[PDB]
């Protein structure tokens, strides 16, 4: 048992599960041992069965914190999401001040929109940070109303974390001659936000700079999806799923790569550990993790003028290198196509359609509040949203009658395939953004359908992304200082359908005469930033 925990912990689950048994064999019904076996499940990604047994395990001691943390982890990934979170609930119960407990408390009921001790909650992952303990993911604390400081902060903390158990591969340099070899390290290459973003970016940079010799190094298989076709073909695409992080860092030094970008970092599925172990002589922090790395081996962020400037940089443990435009490509192959009618849509036929397809845990009170303020002043307008994990579409209908709205003025959106959800936008007349974690992906994508976004660009990069692209394409008056100017803004638009048409009509102009849809210049900018980058370095050209 004491034996099993080393032999889980140590990766052997068939040894571990060996081991666990003989330990049941013993003790038939006994909580330590019937957890361990679940966990076991757990790490054997047999989710169901792991949280069979650790209910079993809990019930039968419905005080171990310990097995109630562990069955929150399997009733997470097992898709029991309102279970899960009463699980970490009674985990929190029976240790208040374990900010480890209450980090992956919160995170949970922001994904659940479940607001309960929201305020008490947050000060107490912050006041974990500030010490940090350091249990804390940065890309959770991404959620948080914290400043730029204290997202560095957590950041390092987990990055230290990692660069204390780990042993850096020797030491490399960029070539000196040579076609550049250029490497990005993704979970999302397919039907993924990462895939999504840097698609036609590769194909035009496959044509347009033939110099750069592109690697993309995909930690997941083949879904199926045109992206990763078009993704496979547009470069060369390494399958590295399921190489430990050690081999895939070698993998890559194997190909010799000058260049290496981090698209998630601290994301989720992420790796940062095969970046922990430098295989590439300059690692680049871009795209799509919003924010600091915080971490010693990560040599540069690339953001820009707008979404990193001057101001943020001392909140970057990268070195800040900007693109001339924003920092972030798209896919402008995508021909959106008509979505069903609106009714076939679950909207009325008239009335403005305010909507906001981001995800669950990026809609906190402050945005809800907002978006709902702006449906008291507008009468038969109605908002569009993402329908969330759990519970969450019922305590979001709650809150808008709290709110003092009809709840039946909220319509949820399924989750759709790509091309599908990309249609609804053509149903939208304003897209009211998040904060302090902006529409991202979902921004740019808006956009391109031709629906305005309204933002209010804050103060970390998380929070002004949305603003970016508005700022690149020449909205800035879709840019606005404070709620009270954005529930404004927002009514006066929805108020006035010719001002709103003139909007739309506006968005196009600049879709099609800004920098910002247009990747050929973009993989211009982005390659000639890239071949000065290793000049910098040492790289001599050809
Ligand atoms: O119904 C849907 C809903 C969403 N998306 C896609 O979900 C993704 C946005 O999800 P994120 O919030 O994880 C990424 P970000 O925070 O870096 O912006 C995009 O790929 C959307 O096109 C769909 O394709 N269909």
């Amino acid at each position: 048992l004491m034996l099993a925990d080393a032999e889980l912990g140590m990766g052997d689950t068939t040894a571990g599960e060996m081991a666990v048994q003989r330990g049941l064999a013993l003790h038939p019904g006994h909580p330590e041992a019937v957890a361990r076996l679940g966990r076991v499940r757990w790490t054997q990604q047999r989710h169901a069965e792991a949280a069979v047994l650790l209910q079993q395990a809990s019930d039968a001691a419905p005080e171990h914190p310990g097995i109630a943390l562990w069955l929150g982890h399997a009733l997470e990934d097992a898709g029991q999401a309102e279970a899960a979170a009463a699980a970490y609930t009674r985990a929190h119960q029976l240790l208040p001040e374990e900010p480890y407990i209450t980090a992956q408390l919160l995170n949970w009921r922001r994904r659940l929109c479940d607001w309960r001790a929201l305020d008490v909650l947050s000060a107490q992952v912050r006041a974990a940070v500030a010490q940090g303990v350091g249990a804390v993911e940065p890309f959770a604390f991404l959620s948080e109303d914290a400043s730029a400081a204290e997202q560095l902060a957590c950041a390092r903390t987990r990055a230290q974390a990692i660069a204390a158990s780990v042993r850096p591969l020797a030491p490399t340099r960029v070539r000196s001659k040579g076609p550049l070899r250029v490497g990005f390290v993704s979970n999302g290459f397919g039907a993924h936000p990462t895939g999504l973003l840097t698609v036609a970016l590769f194909e035009a940079l496959q044509r347009r700079q033939p110099d750069l010799q592109m690697h993309l190094f995909a930690t997941s298989g083949d879904d199926g999806s045109t992206l990763r076709t078009r993704l496979a073909q547009a470069s060369t695409l390494h399958d590295v799923t399921a190489l430990g992080h050690l081999a895939t860092a070698k993998h890559i030094r194997h190909h010799g790569i000058d260049l290496l970008f981090d698209l998630r970092g601290w994301g989720g599925g992420g790796r940062p550990e095969v970046f922990a172990l430098r295989p590439a002589p300059v690692q680049v922090n871009w795209l799509a993790y919003p924010g600091t790395s915080g971490a010693p081996w990560m040599d540069y962020v690339l953001g820009d003028a707008f979404a990193l400037p001057p101001a943020l940089e001392p909140f970057y443990s990268e070195h800040v290198l900007r693109l001339q435009g924003a920092f972030q490509p798209s896919d402008t192959s995508r021909v959106v196509a008509e979505p069903p009618s609106r009714t076939q849509c679950g909207l009325p036929e008239q009335g403005v359609v305010l909507c906001c397809f981001n995800n669950s845990y990026k809609l906190n009170p402050q945005s809800m509040a907002r978006m709902l303020a702006v449906l008291r002043e507008v009468p038969d307008s109605v908002l569009w949203l993402l329908s969330g994990p759990g519970e969450a579409d019922a305590r979001l209908r709650a809150f808008a009658h709290a709110q003092g709205v009809d709840a039946q003025r909220l319509v949820f959106m399924p989750k759709l395939p790509h091309p599908q959800y990309l249609a609804r936008y053509r149903h939208a007349d304003l897209f009211l953004d998040t904060h302090p974690y902006n529409a991202h992906t979902t921004a740019s994508d808006a956009l391109w359908t031709g629906c305005p976004v309204l933002t209010t660009p804050g103060e970390t990069f998380a929070a002004r992304v949305a603003g970016s692209l508005n700022h690149h394409l020449g909205l800035d008056e879709m840019n606005v200082a404070d709620d009270a100017a954005f529930v404004a803004k927002a009514v006066a638009l929805a108020s006035d359908p010719a001002a709103l048409t003139a909007l739309h009509a506006r968005v196009d102009v600049l879709r099609r005469a800004s920098g910002v849809f247009h990747m050929d210049g973009f993989a211009d900018d982005f390659g000639a930033l890239l071949q000065a980058l290793a000049r910098r370095h040492g790289w001599l050209g050809i």
